[PDB]
């Protein structure tokens, strides 16, 4: 026993990985090294384009890294889509995904399906989103597809939610933003604890509060309805990816915090917005978390001497 592990940082800006930095010398078991040093057990790196092939190769070193490569193939809007779209097992199991299309600036299917809706009366309000990148919501179809033009970034039009559950006092607008961890070995786990963003129609909400208002002004449970549904869509996105992004024959292990956003309607349905690869958190969170993505996701693989999870 009383090993001691190495550690570099390619990501000062992740204030995520700055709080798990600080937990990790907290034990003294672990030693951070030059941003370019090979000899390192993990690597706590940048959010976009990590050097994954300098990985593996140091002979008797064992690295985990704190991304999955090609987890994008679920925090890229544009991918989101085609992921969906794609995966059998999902396409037609899919009721909480927004129908959305990806215009190269497709876009057929959509004014197809745009039609429909203004033939059939019916709620046809739109909203252009951005891949990596402004943002629309009209109701006009040429009104968009002639605006995602002038962007030239590749955007996607999805379904927006005309019928939105609010919240009392100030009858303000809410989404709910989970946080998944999975391990080298796979193991999804839910982070108890979520928050919702408002507005004036803005706070920060947390489930305690949030469970109140769906009992005492509303005839409901928070898990009795949407912790359900929520621990689904979130299982069902990472075991359609398990097979993409498996690194079960690399030279290498990684683990990975995602931040899942979701909508609610009147209707009490739960819809995914997107899905974030190197999501931040709320400052009176940072701690209880930041110690989980150590006790679950690191220590796991590098041990030492010696209710917040749940695993799908
Ligand atoms: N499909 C949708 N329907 C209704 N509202 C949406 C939809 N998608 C996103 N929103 C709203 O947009 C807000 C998030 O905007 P955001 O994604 O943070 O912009 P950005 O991606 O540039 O940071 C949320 O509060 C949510 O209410
Ligand atoms: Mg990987
Ligand atoms: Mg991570
Ligand atoms: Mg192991």
């Amino acid at each position: 026993g009383s090993f001691t592990y190495t550690f570099v940082v390619r990501d000062e800006n992740s204030t995520v990985y700055a709080e798990v930095a600080k937990i990790l010398l907290a034990s003294g078991q672990w030693k951070r090294l030059k941003r370019d040093n090979p000899k390192f057990n993990l690597m706590l790196g940048e959010r976009n384009r990590l050097p994954f092939g300098r990985l593996g190769h140091e002979p008797g070193l064992v690295q985990l890294v704190n991304y999955y490569r090609g987890a994008d193939k679920l925090c890229r809007k544009a991918s989101l889509v085609k992921l969906i779209k794609t995966s059998p097992e999902l396409t037609e199991t899919c009721t909480w995904f927004p129908e959305s299309y990806v215009i190269y600036p497709e876009r057929e299917e959509f004014r197809s399906s745009f039609n429909k809706k203004k033939e059939n009366e019916e709620g046809n309000v739109w909203i252009a989103k951005s891949s990596s990148g402004g943002i629309l919501i009209s109701s006009d179809a040429t009104e968009l597809l002639d605006f995602i033009d002038n962007q030239g970034q590749v955007h996607v039009i999805q379904k927006y939610l005309e019928s939105p559950l609010l919240l009392e006092p100030g009858h303000r607008k809410f989404d709910i933003r989970s946080w998944v961890l999975v391990d080298n070995q796979y193991n999804i786990y839910l982070y108890r604890e979520g928050v919702l963003r408002t507005s004036s129609e803005g706070n920060e909400m947390f489930f305690e509060e949030f469970n109140q208002y769906l009992v005492t002004s509303l005839n409901i449970n928070l898990e009795n309805s949407i912790l359900c549904q929520i621990k689904e869509i979130i299982r069902v996105c990472l075991s359609c990816l398990e097979p993409a992004i498996s690194t079960k024959y690399l030279p290498y292990h990684s683990f990975q915090l995602f931040g899942f956003d979701f909508m609610v309607d009147k209707n009490l349905k739960v819809w995914l917005i997107e899905v974030n690869g190197a999501p931040a958190c709320a400052q009176k969170l940072y701690a209880e978390l930041c110690k989980g993505i150590v006790d679950l996701a690191i220590s796991s693989v590098f041990p030492l001497n010696e209710n917040v999870f749940i695993k799908l």
